[PDB]
């Protein structure tokens, strides 16, 4: 039973994969889910952030208490969950990256491939090598992503991408649920919503990873691609695999279809931790 | 090495453990940490609490969503933690922050069998039959939770507002749950931490026996400058525990904290698990 080490995305922290968790946990799994730098026990708010009604042209303009961060710094912390894992004396890990965790996770690998077994890219960025993940975001396969119409910041001003999960419009908290838990009941919604931070650092999505054949490459590489995700939409998912598989020819991904919004660690924990012990006893 | 289960406490998550965890980890312990019914990404909200600036009326007389949360659902929780972290290949050092040592207490007198070493820090460790707001005791004045309380009675919780826009309310909750803490570690906390927790299981005597729960190594970690649970009623706890099993005394340590050492000292923390772990 190899270790799993958790890697979350953005405006979100390790609580996500509770469920997850537990339910591998119960199966024989251990599991490291840690915060990443800016995130959850992490993470820093504008002042903006915490006067209520929110003023909106403030909360555009206050510049980021996390802009400095950069995704070095969530490899670094990704590259730590690693050592620890290993440590623990199972082996090499199974490495799973959700969102824009997919960044920190390729980073990590490229620096540092020799403690992973598997790396594991749920509805995440899985970039070709040199691309930075913003050149995605903006890709013709993920034209109707519904975070644009959320998005409170402007990332030149602020030095991050802003949301306001204590919104008190309830447009705008039906938006959020739409966008990235439309599956979920709405009580775990909630839950997650009060656990979101507002701010995510800009600077990451901006960054090129350096990926190679051979050491990024050359790792059993897994793909769950969530076929009602409204934010990393399925074509550009597919849109990574399929540069993948060109990319390193006689390592093709292993897909693995998940009839799920973004977030099936709320809407579908036990089957997603399924998946990942399927994984797990996959044969490279 | 035994695997740690880490319990926290009212308004709180698993969270709370994050650098402990991460510590014990580097030290080749593994842990596993669960938010408790009612809490976490199990929590519920009244409807009160999304309309800013706060109206204190509503918010205050609004019925809870988890008022119906009991003590034996927290001790059926831990008790899947334990079964857990029992099989993944011996007994389990079970831990309890704050109102999680009622959790624990009720977990293991109904099924002290996986457990090796039980600790409390800065929690309630009650003696058998008496409820956990019994304790809330002359032992307890001082307690600097009383003026953050927002709800009665009504409510079927206590009620804080850890959103709160009131500078004044914030700087009060960090002085008397963190006032160890940097600022910004204390913000980071305060986002992550829920605002009903459920009445009923304070309400709720556990029957504790001598040779169940009064059986296994027992660990108090003391912590000095508690704001929350006076030092003077965790040595009521001590003591209590003491006399009623004569033959298996507390194993007391001391920490320099307040009531958050998991934000303000976790390496020392750590340390003093490991040290419990091996004993």
């Amino acid at each position: 039973h190899p270790v799993f080490v958790l890697v979350h995305g953005a405006w979100h922290g390790a609580w996500c994969y509770a469920h997850v968790a537990a339910a591998l946990a119960e199966r024989g799994y251990l599991s490291i889910a840690r915060d990443l730098p800016a995130h959850g026990i992490n993470a820093r708010f504008p002042a903006s952030y915490l006067e209520r009604p929110l003023d909106k042209d403030a909360f555009g303009a206050e510049p980021s208490p996390v802009a400095n961060t950069t995704l070095d710094d969530y490899a670094t912390q990704v590259m730590e969950a690693v050592d620890d894992a290993y440590a623990l004396g199972h082996g090499k890990v199974v490495l799973v990256g959700h969102s824009m965790g997919g960044l920190a996770i390729t980073a990590a690998a490229e620096r540092a491939p020799e403690k992973i077994a598997k790396i594991v890219y749920l509805a995440a960025f899985m970039p070709a090598s040199g691309v930075p993940g913003l050149d995605y975001v903006r890709a013709p396969e993920n034209k109707g992503e519904m975070l644009a119409p959320l998005m409170l910041a402007s990332p030149r001003v602020a030095g991050a991408l802003r949301i306001d999960p204590r919104s008190g419009d309830a447009a705008y908290r039906a938006l959020a649920k739409r966008a990235l838990y439309d599956d979920a009941a709405q009580a775990d919604f909630e839950a997650m919503a009060n656990l979101m931070t507002c701010d995510v650092p800009a600077a990451p999505f901006a960054t090129a990873i350096p990926t190679t054949a051979a050491r990024w490459g050359a790792i059993d590489r897994h793909y769950i691609k969530c076929l009602a995700d409204r934010v990393i939409l399925p074509a550009l998912q597919q849109r990574f695999i399929d540069e993948a598989d060109a990319f390193v020819p006689g390592n093709p991904t292993h897909v693995h279809q998940l009839d799920s919004s973004h977030s099936p660690f709320v809407s579908q924990p036990g089957v997603l931790a399924g998946v990942l012990v399927d994984i797990a006893k996959s044969i490279a």
